């Protein structure tokens, strides 16, 4: 799953400077809300949790998460193809 993860980074870092900042994880969590509405789960309190598992994933505090955090956590403990509907 890595060059996945890798592929699919590439398309959310819509400034191609190498890193997710705020603005783009936020683009990342609406389309991980509208997979699960598009699936008809309930999304009520489903976008506070989204955040939180972002803000894991900058593992080391820097506002923004990098390509190496992102492919270390889709690859390890978070199914974030499957979340964004890509798997
Ligand atoms: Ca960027
Ligand atoms: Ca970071």
């Amino acid at each position: 799953p890595e060059d996945k993860l890798e592929f699919t980074f590439k398309l959310y870092d819509t400034d191609r400077n190498g890193i997710l900042d705020s603005s783009e994880v936020d683009k990342i969590i609406l389309q991980m809300m509208r997979v699960a509405e598009y699936l008809d789960w309930d999304v009520s309190e489903l976008r506070p949790i989204l955040q939180e598992m972002m803000k894991e994933i900058d593992y080391d505090g820097s506002g923004s998460v990098s390509q190496a955090e992102w492919v270390r956590a889709g690859a390890t403990t978070v199914p974030l193809l499957v979340l964004l509907g890509l798997e």
